[PDB]
């Protein structure tokens, strides 16, 4: 399987610019979701479901076909609440039909990031739409409920070393657990809808207990009124993971390169980009356009 990236035909930065700045307009426009939280950290999650089916053995799943369209996929336990995410860039894609799926779900997760302070994710275009037939089986999305070397396993079938998981995870600083989409409930933090190293914080300040949710699952809870995963716990259970972990917690500066690096990495694995290529673009914020 090879996923040639091919652009939009005729289609440039500028035409990409213009989806990011809908996206954002609307994100700054439909702020009451979630309780005001906003749709961004739904945004961020869907980019990175849509692109964690991915299987580095045999080239199936990844971003590339968009295939998240499909039902198989859409309803995919997992991928419990994300409809909403799709919901919201509906109206987007209609606005801009010549855009691939694949591409605008991995640009929302980019426009998500940094309209909310987040830092700049460099983004390239030519993921181009596959048929139903291409839809990975449901499965391939990481479970809750376990340990640092689950995770550590988890995250090699899609490439990722240690320091890649543990930025990526920083994306729970983000959003919330709900109980009715997966059996988990509260927030990882307080600025829920700003990017920021809040996450490494939290998990190395505040005082954990371990109980039982609603659902029946597991759960770390704080004073504060937070939560943390098991498989957050388990970032400061494992002596590689706690270092990494710390260092972020001491260097927002350093977090936020190395999930920029990572984030790309992850919305392009599976993907073969031509030596003729548009270079990935940078996009400018909203503020930076004075819009
Ligand atoms: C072990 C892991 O890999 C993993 C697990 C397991 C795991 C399970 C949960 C669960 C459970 C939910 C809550 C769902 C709900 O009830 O609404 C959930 C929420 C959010 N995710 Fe996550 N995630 C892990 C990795 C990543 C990563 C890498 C990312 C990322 C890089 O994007 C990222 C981004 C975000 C975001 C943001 C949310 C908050 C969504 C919301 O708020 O609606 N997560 N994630």
């Amino acid at each position: 399987l090879v996923h040639v990236a091919s652009v939009e035909k005729g289609r440039s930065y500028e035409d990409f610019q213009k989806v990011y700045n809908a996206i954002a307009l609307k994100l700054r426009e439909d702020d009451e979701y979630d309780n005001y939280i906003g749709y961004g950290p739904v945004l961020v999650r869907l980019a990175w479901h849509i692109s964690g089916t991915w299987d580095k053995h045999d080239n199936t799943g990844g971003s590339y076909g968009g295939t998240y369209r499909f039902k198989k996929e859409f309803n995919d336990p997992s991928n419990a609440g994300l409809q909403n995410g799709f919901k919201f860039l509906e109206p987007i894609h209609k606005e801009f039909p010549w855009i691939s799926s694949g591409d605008l779900f991995s640009l929302g997760g980019v426009t998500a990031v940094q309209e909310m302070q987040g830092p700049k994710i460099p983004w390239r275009c030519g993921r181009v739409d596959t048929p139903e037939d291409t839809t990975p089986d449901n499965g391939r999305l990481p479970d809750a409920d376990k340990d640092a070397g689950y995770v550590r396993t988890f995250f090699q079938r899609l490439n990722m070393n240690d320091r890649e998981v543990v930025a990526l995870m920083g994306a729970h600083a983000l959003g919330k657990t709900h109980l009715k989409n997966s059996g988990y409930e509260g927030p990882w933090g307080a600025a829920n809808n700003v990017f920021t190293n809040e996450f490494y914080l939290n998990l190395l300040n505040e005082d954990w207990k371990l109980e039982k949710n609603d659902a029946n699952n597991e759960q770390w809870d704080s004073k504060s009124g937070y939560m943390m995963l098991p498989t957050d716990y388990s970032l400061i259970q494992d002596p590689k993971y706690l270092s990494i972990v710390k260092e972020y917690a001491n260097d927002q500066d350093k977090f936020f390169k190395d999930f920029s690096k990572a984030f790309e990495k992850l919305l392009e694995d599976g993907i073969t980009f031509p030596k003729d290529a548009p270079s990935p673009f940078i996009f400018k914020t909203l503020e930076e356009q004075g819009l």
